């Protein structure tokens, strides 16, 4: 359990057997997890409406290729990668980054975000905080109770970096291990007056054409899949799984799709900070859920606030 995840011996074969479609990398980041460390980060544990497209969505000619920060250069919470921590709430930081980047794509909000926190906290319903949670209950909870914006709350825990010495002046964070935060009523500061946001209504996503359609109108959305070994070594290009075991279930936020030398592709943001994957983000092989990813997606409509 305090044994690494990673050898090189491992890597090696991921590296033979994926053909070089996309590339593993041992002395990254993740040289040193341990098997407790890699099973925390992934989160996802354990119903919405399905979603319905109207005659005129399901008819549109998608282009081959389309990109979340692309198609609305004014919503500045797209390309921002989240860092979930020494935590496995991935699951309520993918629901929070979505739904701020919804808030902009269709809320009439350019610059709010969403408190993960306080999904995680005080959504008990969801899960067990950092012990993990479902991805359709934070979409659930946005609509019943909905969520004070991180400025009222800011996520409580440290960015941490699993390298030794971290580009970025990170901390380790074996160093941490956090747990549930409680639920709190006001803000931090508690003469910033609290405001809440919330969604109409949520609903959920399954297969190929969904997804890629439910990106074109509405934007970033909320999925999961499974995580194996050989993901912790992920460096770039198209994954797929070869080799490695089971290590959980990990919600993160869709933004994209392309090709990629004859290989259709989903980006991903994912949030264990800058210094993992490519800048933060992966690309998954699309088309045949790998790993599950095509499975359920979680999505949802953020009410304009006030009125006109
Ligand atoms: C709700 O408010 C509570 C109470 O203020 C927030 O709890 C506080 O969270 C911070 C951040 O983790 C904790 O900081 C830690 O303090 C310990 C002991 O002083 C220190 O050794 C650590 O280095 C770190 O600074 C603080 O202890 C903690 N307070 C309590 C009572 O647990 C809480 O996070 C807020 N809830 C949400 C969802 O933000
Ligand atoms: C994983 O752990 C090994 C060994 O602790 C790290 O290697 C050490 O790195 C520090 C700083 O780079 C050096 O001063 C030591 O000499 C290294 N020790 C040995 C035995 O190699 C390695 O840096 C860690 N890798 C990451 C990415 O954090």
């Amino acid at each position: 359990e305090d044994a690494p995840v990673l050898s090189k011996a491992f890597v090696d074969r991921v590296n033979r057997l994926n053909r070089g479609i996309w590339k593993a990398k041992y002395d990254g980041v993740m040289q040193n997890i341990t098997l407790r460390e890699a099973k925390r980060l992934n989160g996802v544990i354990k119903i919405l409406p399905k979603r319905r497209f109207t005659e005129e969505e399901a008819r549109a000619p998608l282009p081959s290729s389309f990109d979340s920060a692309e198609a609305w250069p004014n919503c500045p919470t797209i390309p921002q990668i989240a860092d979930q921590s020494a935590c496995g709430s991935c699951w309520a930081v993918a629901a929070a980054s979505a739904m701020s980047d919804r808030f902009c794509t269709m809320g009439g909000v350019q610059d709010v975000h969403i408190s993960a926190g306080d999904l995680l906290a005080c959504c008990s319903d969801c899960g067990d905080g950092c012990n993990g949670g479902d991805p359709d209950r934070a979409w659930a909870y946005f609509s019943s109770t909905g969520l004070v914006s991180d400025y009222c709350q800011p996520y409580p825990f440290p960015h941490c970096s699993h390298h030794s010495k971290s580009k970025n002046g990170y901390p380790p964070c074996s160093q941490f291990n956090f747990d549930t935060p409680k639920c709190n009523y006001t803000c931090d500061d508690p003469t910033i007056p609290v405001v809440n946001y919330r969604s109409w209504t949520s609903y959920a996503l399954q297969g190929e054409d969904d997804y890629m359609r439910e990106l074109f109108f509405r934007g970033p959305f909320e999925v999961a899949f499974d995580v194996y070994e050989d993901f912790i070594a992920y460096n770039s290009g198209v994954y797929h799984h070869v080799s490695g075991q089971y290590l959980g279930g990990h919600a993160v936020r869709l933004v994209g799709w392309g090709t990629s030398n004859g290989v259709p592709y989903w980006k991903i943001a994912n949030s264990w900070n800058t210094e993992w994957g490519m800048d933060g983000y992966f690309l998954i092989r699309r088309g045949s859920s790998e790993c599950g990813i095509e499975d359920g997606g979680s999505a949802g409509i953020p009410l304009a606030p006030n009125t006109a």
